[PDB]
């Protein structure tokens, strides 16, 4: 039986992660613990970042120094008003299990914590302006998770060194998941005072981002939605390349499921007014079918092409992104 501290870590994983708990807990051998802890560490970091009761000036050191707290066995944070605060109040349990991991895993995890902290700190006194800056934000909060996971898979030796070495491909995997979430969660974020859509894009349509929540502005909102989805789709060639290299079945499933869930969510969101009224989600019955079929590369490719064709045939004649949307979809189909 596992140590009591590790049991506690898996308890926190199941409490806090809806999307990832199952796939993580199905990982083979040494990957399971490495990735459970990687998750919890980053989830604590995020809980700090998310917390708007922590002033910027106080938040900046906490984010910068977070990587170092992993080696301070009594470090915890008692001022969080976030839902996942337990992760911060009992951080010593998480950091004890982290220090129990092989050095080769510790190094990757701490390195990712350090870099994500710097990047999170950088976006505390600005929003996202350009599409380039959108890519940068997404790299800090998601791309680096992909790079982190990739390097862990390689360190365990269940996967070839190439998986951990190709940082662009791993970065794209994270970007695709993150843009999908940001696109889909427009309203939830607007209601909580958060703004993640790029300013240089939305500003061509409305004067304030929240203006897309107003019913009179729906035609413009959906145009902006379509332009941002088109942006996200450009990461799919790299997604296909990344998944095409994976050898371990448990690692294949962990990587592929969230990607095909995000592909399904993007297609559900395309040209969809409902994004501006509430949370658009793929039906649970369909989610089950995707989890079952996405176990090999050719079946993943089929799912991708299927959802691309769904989008393609829903492009409105007058959509200002239409030519771009067709172009990227073709690229995906022919690769
Ligand atoms: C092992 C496995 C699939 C995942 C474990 C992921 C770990 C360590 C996360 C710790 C930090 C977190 C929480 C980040 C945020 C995820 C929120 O989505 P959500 O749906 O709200 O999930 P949940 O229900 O938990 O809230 C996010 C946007 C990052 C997405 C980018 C990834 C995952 C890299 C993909 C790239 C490759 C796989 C190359
Ligand atoms: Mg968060
Ligand atoms: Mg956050």
């Amino acid at each position: 039986s596992l140590s009591s501290s590790l049991k506690t870590c898996y308890k926190y994983l199941n409490q806090t992660s809806r999307s990832f708990a199952a796939v993580i807990q199905a990982l083979d051998g040494e990957m399971r613990n490495a990735v459970c802890i990687f998750y919890l560490v980053l989830r604590a970091l995020d809980t700090l970042e998310d917390d708007m009761t922590i002033s910027v000036e106080k938040k900046v050191p906490l984010l910068h120094n977070f990587h170092s707290f992993l080696y301070q066995p009594d470090w915890r944070f008692m001022e969080s008003k976030e839902k996942d605060r337990q992760v911060l109040e009992d951080f010593p349990t998480i950091s004890l299990e982290f220090r129990n991991l092989a050095e080769k895993y510790q190094t990757v995890i701490a390195d990712i914590c350090r870099r994500m902290g710097i990047g999170m700190a950088e976006f505390l006194d600005k929003h996202v302006t350009s599409e380039q800056e959108w890519d940068k934000y997404c790299h800090y909060v998601a791309g680096l998770v992909g790079i982190g996971l990739s390097r862990l898979f390689s360190a365990s030796e269940f996967e070839d060194p190439l998986v951990g070495e190709d940082t662009e491909r791993a970065n794209s995997m994270g970007l695709f998941l993150q843009k999908t979430n940001i696109i889909r969660d427009y309203l939830e974020d607007q209601q909580g005072g958060r703004e993640f859509w790029p300013q240089e894009v939305w500003s061509r349509y409305v004067k304030k981002l929240g203006d897309f929540a107003k019913p009179e502005n729906i035609d413009l909102a959906v145009q902006c939605l379509n332009e941002l989805i088109t942006n996200a789709l450009h990461h799919i060639p790299d997604v296909i390349t990344y998944l095409s290299r994976l050898r371990n079945q448990s690692v294949f499933n962990a990587c592929a499921i969230p990607q095909v869930m995000a592909i399904a969510t993007l297609a559900a969101c395309y040209n969809n007014q409902q994004v501006f009224k509430g949370a658009v989600k793929i039906r649970k019955g369909q989610a089950v079918t995707l989890m079952m079929d996405a176990t090999n590369m050719p079946a993943v490719k089929a799912i991708i092409y299927q959802y691309m064709e769904e989008i393609y045939h829903r492009i409105p004649d007058s959509d200002p992104s239409s030519s771009k949307t067709r172009q990227i979809i073709s690229t995906i189909r022919t690769q």
